[PDB]
């Protein structure tokens, strides 16, 4: 690590004997837990995607200029949530660096674990959109999906 | 939340607002310290120094006073754990002491106890650059290698 120093701080370093250093820092990792909810399971999932993007920027500044569709499937609801968010992340990450202003989950097939969703927004841009934090990956850790009245989900994402 | 420009605030008020039903909880972070030395004592002191080095530039810490940390454990791993933990406590509790340097006087490898000292001063953002706060020591993937080239790996929780 190197820090930005004031001259006074520099003066202090110069004034005392140097410290021999034999260490290094490895594998810095960071995450945050998203907690989303709604009146339906669909809404809980869509709100979780919007939480993820809401970490990257103020999605209120994102103009609803294009629409992108994300459909996916899973072996159970956790798996489905995982793949849903992953596919949305990938849309942002690769190809068009698309950021939705909003996401709407049109359906979740609760018997076969399929989902259809759509989001509207535009290509992300440092001049247009405020800088939040980049999201690196979705994880299964402490993933919970509560499919009950006023459904909720808890997901942990790896951030930079 | 975000600090917006005038253009960005227009865009925001131009469109229907988004109804949000989510919150962010439990942000966590960690980093793995890797330190080494001529001796196990050096490797241990270096590990403590690495921890403090993540909080600030320790070259900017003046050596105005000296503090002792003696501890004990049930093995080398718990010894290292307690050592870093007591040093973190010194910083985090009572006077906010940060050492510029730490020296491990001895490690008893038979009975797992050690004596160490550090020299420095009270930490202030008036004087010292801002690094990252250290929250706790963990045992995750803790490694102590004690052959030629003693070295240790310790994960700490941060921010």
């Amino acid at each position: 690590r190197d820090y930005n120093l004031t001259e006074e701080q520099k003066a202090i370093k110069a004034k005392y004997p140097p410290v021999n250093r034999k260490y290094e820092y490895l594998d810095h990792t960071a995450d945050v837990q998203l907690h989303a909810w709604g009146d339906t399971l669909e809404e809980a999932f869509e709100q979780c995607a919007m939480a993820m993007f809401g970490y990257m920027t103020d999605t209120g500044t994102v103009e609803p200029l294009q629409t992108v569709e994300v459909e996916t499937q899973g072996d159970d609801l956790q798996s489905l949530l995982f793949h849903f968010l992953d596919e949305w992340l990938y849309k942002f990450s690769a190809d068009e660096f698309f950021i939705p202003r909003e996401v709407k989950v049109l359906s979740i097939d609760q018997r076969n674990f399929k989902l259809r969703s759509i989001g509207w927004g535009e290509e992300f841009s440092l001049s247009k959109h405020p800088q939040g934090t980049e999201v690196k990956a979705i994880t299964y850790s402490a993933m919970q999906v509560y499919n009950e009245e006023n459904p909720e989900v808890f997901v942990i994402i790896d951030i930079l």
